[PDB]
């Protein structure tokens, strides 16, 4: 419900709404380290004593989001070897955030496309990256994976 | 423009932090923000830390030395370079770039001070800043 | 000195005194994050929220410090691998706290006796582990190291 908060994807990796990114106790609470911002609009919510690191793409299939893949997955891997968590955030934490987790859980989990977005399905079941997005998902899928 | 004290490594100014282009040719990959205000300025693509303190010598910066040298540390083993900012340039971002030669470079307070002096020479913590930092030298060093 | 604290080994681990383990405010500057003690006696300072481990063993050549190397070093690896930090430490500071920093050193970066030994000495220069110790670093040396 809209009383919750982001949801784990994995110990070091949450997902979450531009509202998940602004509820700092609800942050604290979770030893949340890191922010991502994949929007286009900056809040200064929550951002303190936090590793921080924004990459505006807009929410659109003429938007190139999988060519940011590389960066935003070595951001979440530097926070995975300092041993903090980073909450990958968007506007709606439909489209974008979640684009990003499934490039995640593909190049270091080994997932497939489909093996990634149930995964990532299951836990906020309202996730859905635009046509374009889940295009370049595809192209991005054939690339790493045999 | 910004002064390197280390290869990776910058000190600057809130001004400096928002020159993007002059930061892009420096190779700059994070910022590490020592004020209390953020400047939306070049902070995209970059890892970003905002430690706000006041330079106020009633502030306590010495106790998020820590933090901050880690933070830099990060940016060192992944090859990339920090620009350690604070409004003026004077005493906020210059006293942790000292705090950060103590630590990982065993400078005495003396030595680090005259280090960042040579690159900027402006550089001057308020004096309570002076004092967290002595006392911070007593602590990481021997007598 | 005196108005000194726990000195840095690796980012993740720092040697220190017991007097070093009930420093709070101190620990808490460095962001310590886990205590091994190495002591016989426990101390309930700053143990609040912190990763705690105690192997207790005395000061002596009589004992047996070199089988508990490897829970040791598992115990430091885990902080290493959950990004905290570990301040290992013994009453004094001097045999047995630096006597684990040196076995980790050569099984973790395979450091010989000699250089784990001269690089915790060079920022902690009273460290000297007592002549049994030292021993069983040097059977510890050969049975995790070429020849």
């Amino acid at each position: 419900g809209s009383h919750m908060g982001p949801v784990e994807i994995l110990p070091f990796l949450y997902l979450g709404s531009a509202y998940h990114a602004s509820k700092c106790e609800f942050l604290a609470n979770l030893h949340i380290t890191a922010l991502l911002n994949v929007s286009r609009r900056t809040s200064e919510a929550c951002m303190t004593h936090l590793h921080y690191k924004w990459i505006p793409v807009e929410d659109s299939h003429t938007a190139d989001i999988s060519s940011h893949f590389q960066e935003a997955i070595d951001f979440i891997d530097c926070v995975r070897e300092k041993g903090g968590k980073v909450l990958v955030h968007s506007e709606a934490g439909i489209s974008r955030s979640p684009t990003i987790c499934m490039a995640y859980l593909m190049k270091t989990k080994q997932f497939r496309l489909k093996e990634a977005f149930d995964y990532i399905k299951q836990r906020r079941s309202m996730v859905s990256p635009n046509f374009g997005f889940m295009g370049q998902l595809l192209q991005y899928e054939s690339e790493i994976l045999p």
